[PDB]
């Protein structure tokens, strides 16, 4: 269809999810492509766009990803104490791995904000696929040291988030619950 | 009241707006601006996100005055601020902090910052939808701000954000990489 499921900026923001069950149709390349490229249009530190992208289609590979997507249990992060978009790495026919330059993005104040920068181009990917009927899903748990290895990145690259891009297999389940506006956001100066 | 946009059309036309007129933000405007915001996808869910809403002249001007470029060890690829005057300028200033160990904190890397520029990027894209501008401002001294703004120090400031009407029309943006330049496909060889 390629236009179907298109929608109002306000309206995609609102009802965007993290799609963790996919099925195994193809992702058009013009879709691939337009996801992409609504990654390349993110603002970012100075315009120095430090976001890189590798693309991952492969069978063997996927597998191979979704296999150091693991928590070590008791050693997990903050929030996860397994990974639900584990087998996601695996059932979606594409992987985007995002990856900034340290280097090339803002360090001050003990800030890196090629973290930043890749979680605005993140959030473009994520709102254009959804636009486009797709599905994906920010994954920060996986073995930064191992995947490197398996996928040959770059040294100097950081690996940041991993996304899982295809079709959903299943409806909007209605998400996680959000914090009152109220809760996040202050009028003023504060005492 | 807005001319409303394809998702796909606003990520492409959303430019960096540093010049504003005084022309009043509707609080409907402004509400929506911050529930997309409010509406983005974080770490585990934590939403480690706040917001300062600053409307006060003053005030404003004073957060200006905070987001100098220093003479010498300036940031990367700020020798000056362009969006400087703008916190002075614009109606509203938003205060984007986040809270360290309220996301991962892995790999050395903190996902606060990534959780802010992800809800950063849902504010100024809502706000280019709805007709009106902002920039991320990363240029701060964020002692100062943080001591002007009651802000506590374990909250961490992460962007400045004008928000107003364009004093102008659509500029053209500065220019990106190709496509070829930031995407390779499949893994590496040797
Ligand atoms: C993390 C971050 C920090 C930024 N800091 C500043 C700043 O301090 N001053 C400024 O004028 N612009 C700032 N910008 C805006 C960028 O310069 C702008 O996004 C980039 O040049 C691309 O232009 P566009 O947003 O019009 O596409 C920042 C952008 C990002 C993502
Ligand atoms: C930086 C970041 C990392 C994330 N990592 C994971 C992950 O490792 N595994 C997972 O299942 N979901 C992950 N998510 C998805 C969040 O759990 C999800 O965005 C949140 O629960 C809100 O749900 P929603 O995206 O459906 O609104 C991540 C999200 C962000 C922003």
């Amino acid at each position: 269809n390629l236009y179907f499921q298109s929608m109002e900026t306000l309206e995609a923001i609102r009802t965007r999810r993290s799609v963790r069950k996919f099925s195994d149709r193809p992702v058009e390349p013009e879709k691939l492509r337009a996801v992409l490229d609504a990654a390349r249009l993110a603002p970012s530190w100075a315009n120095m766009q430090c976001w890189r992208f590798v693309v991952v289609e492969d069978q063997a590979t996927k597998v191979q990803i979704s296999e150091l997507s693991y928590v070590e249990a008791y050693f997990g992060p903050k929030g996860y104490k397994s990974n639900p978009a584990q087998k996601a790495l695996a059932e979606a026919p594409v992987v985007i791995i995002a990856c900034g330059e340290p280097p090339q993005s803002g360090e001050l104040r003990g800030q890196q904000y090629y973290l930043t920068d890749v979680g605005i181009a993140a959030q473009n990917l994520m709102l254009a696929a959804h636009d486009l009927g797709l599905g994906s899903v920010f994954v920060g748990v996986f073995d930064e040291q191992q995947l490197g290895e398996l996928l040959g990145i770059p040294a100097e690259l950081r690996i940041v988030g991993l996304f899982p891009l295809g079709y959903p297999l299943e409806g909007p389940k209605a998400g996680p619950s959000r914090k009152p506006l109220d809760e996040i956001v202050h009028y003023g100066k504060y005492q």
